[PDB]
């Protein structure tokens, strides 16, 4: 089998992207947001703390004659950002794209953070890295494509995210014409239950290109590009009038500059992220002051290559029995 759905920014600045996904029967669609950096699918609900709501679509367990609830299993989750949800657990038929899955856990919230429910565009969380970190308990679940995995036509997803545009998620398969060139496989650790890899070194601009592995995470979930401080630095060096602000919490710039590119490495191949992909905006409505999108990794703990960087690439996340990361240009 295989699935294949399109993903859309969540608003002009590509902050996050929505995937229609059907859940139960009849099918209640939902728009969540798919996570390469977490492993839990879990959704606002009629269970979800009614003010705590504001404008989301809510998966209704007791309108669904496919659910079952997942007798003892509670979840409660803290994402890089600061947000949180909690919750129990039904099981029930979730489909993406034409693929569907039979008892995936279907994780209900009973409360979601300020950041959830301010935000009513996305409807909940569809976690792609490994089951190994979902938290329910006491019986930890597998993410949907876990439990997809052995009937797919080949064990990979991929991602091919738009920049201001929609883009695509596919299960199953290699879209052939959904990339130029080649695509450069690279290994991935699954040691922290995340697709961790080490990039071979970055370039500012059409400036040389400085080989240095950089370990880090592919992270759909993530909207910008977190790198370590002398990376960032050497960036923004490049820009005149950038600055780091504590204030504002990361590198501004003036809204009147032109932004390099940055490229970074895959093995011997060059991924290009334009400059435009790393323009955030005014930092606040008619500010003069923008906000950057390669911000320093410094205190999260990791790097990540978030939508800015995989936005610039066909992504594949290959889930063999020994799992590899493929980017290509497009």
């Amino acid at each position: 089998s295989t699935g294949s759905a399109t993903t859309t920014p969540i608003d002009s600045l590509d902050d996050a992207y929505i995937t229609p996904v059907q859940i139960g029967t009849p099918a209640q669609t939902l728009n969540l947001d798919f996570d390469t950096g977490s492993s839990d699918l879990w959704v606002f609900s009629s269970e979800t703390t009614a003010s705590e709501v504001d404008g989301q679509t809510i998966y209704t367990p007791s309108k669904s004659t496919t659910a079952k609830l997942l007798s003892g299993a509670t979840w409660s989750i803290s994402y890089g950002d600061g947000s949180s949800s909690s919750g129990d657990v039904y099981t029930d038929t979730v489909s993406v794209g034409g693929l569907t899955v039979t008892g995936q856990a279907v994780e209900s919230a009973k409360k979601v953070s300020s950041s959830f429910t301010e935000d009513s565009t996305i409807d909940g969380l569809l976690g792609l890295a490994f089951s190994t970190l979902n938290t329910v308990s006491p019986t930890q679940q597998k993410t949907f494509f876990d439990n997809a995995k052995a009937s797919l036509d080949s064990p990979v997803f991929t991602a091919d995210l738009g920049y201001h545009a929609p883009g695509t998620y596919n299960f199953g398969f290699i879209d052939t014409t959904a990339y130029t060139g080649s695509i450069t496989y690279t290994a991935v650790s699954t040691k922290q239950g995340f697709w961790e890899w080490t990039s071979t070194g970055y370039a500012v601009g059409s400036g040389t290109f400085k080989s240095t592995s950089i370990d880090g995470i592919a992270d759909t979930g993530t909207t910008l590009l977190y790198l370590p401080a002398t990376v960032v630095s050497a960036y923004w060096a490049q820009v005149s009038g950038a600055k780091s602000s504590s204030s504002v919490g990361g590198y501004v710039f003036p809204c009147s500059a032109t932004l390099p590119s940055f490229t970074f490495g895959v093995g011997s191949a060059r991924i290009v992220i334009p400059g435009d992909y790393i323009d955030f905006g005014p930092i606040s409505t008619g500010s003069s002051s923008c906000f950057g999108g390669i911000q320093s990794s410094a205190g999260i703990g990791i790097n990540i290559f978030g939508d800015v960087a995989l936005k610039a690439a066909f992504v594949v996340f290959n889930g063999a029995t020994t799992p590899t990361l493929g980017f290509a240009s497009k």
